[PDB]
């Protein structure tokens, strides 16, 4: 996250870090043994790490669960980033409370405008590299299709949507993918993609949950 702030300890209690030796991804936790997170952060032997603020120090109310199964959406295109949303299965069910919470899943799409949560511990800075150790957040806008659609021509589907300011300066970033997008306590966005970090009008561009809502109900019904 560029340009953000740090969150505070265990404040965004369904944010999930990734785990295959080091953090490589965010995700979000949906239910007790489900995570939601980018088809792009696919890869084997993934350990979720839940209720982490500092991902380099225990602080006391992590739980480290390894998955059991990846369930990459069925029509995910990784040149295009289409359809870029993967669910994973937690191999025992996390222990919820106030620091390990699930977010809820939208019932109706997010309007440009809506005020959104971003967050992660993706790199901070939008011309180096420094990667936080702390949990970092972002409040940042919905952007109109049009706005989206023009500042990446022939790039955003239907199932894409902008975030975040064409000034630049405030963004998501390498390491925050897979991560979520909160607004009004439903989770309506995915870390996907963008063209660098919090560059003028290149917004980020974030998986749009809402179109994938039945896919996960029923995957999360039969698995
Ligand atoms: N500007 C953004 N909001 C932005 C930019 C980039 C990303 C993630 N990229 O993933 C890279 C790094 C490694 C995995 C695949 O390739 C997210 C958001
Ligand atoms: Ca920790």
């Amino acid at each position: 996250i560029v340009g953000g702030y740090t969150c505070g300890a265990n404040t965004v209690p369904y944010q999930v870090s990734l785990n295959s030796g080091y953090h490589f991804c965010g995700g979000s936790l949906i239910n007790s043994q489900w995570v939601v997170s980018a088809a792009h952060c696919y890869k084997s032997g993934i350990q979720v790490r839940l209720g982490e603020d500092n991902i380099n120090v225990v602080e006391g109310n992590e739980q480290f669960i390894s998955a059991s199964k990846s369930i990459v959406h069925p029509s995910y295109n990784s040149n295009t980033l289409n359809n870029d949303i993967m669910l994973i299965k937690l191999k025992s069910a996390a222990s919820l409370n106030s620091r390990v919470a699930s977010i809820s899943l939208p019932t109706s799409c997010a309007s440009a405008g809506t005020q959104c949560l971003i967050s992660g511990w993706g790199n901070t800075k939008s011309s180096g590299t420094s990667y936080p150790d702390v949990l970092k957040c972002l409040k940042a806008p919905i952007l109109s299709d049009s706005s989206c659609k023009s500042a990446y021509p022939g790039q955003i589907t239907s199932n894409m949507f902008c975030a975040g300011y064409l000034e630049g300066g405030k963004d998501s970033c390498q390491g925050d993918s897979g991560g979520p997008v909160v607004c009004s306590g439903k989770l309506q966005g995915i870390v996907s993609w963008g063209s660098g970090c919090a560059q003028k009008n290149k917004p980020g561009v974030y998986t749009k949950v809402c179109n994938y809502v039945s896919w996960i109900k029923q995957t999360i019904a039969s698995n």
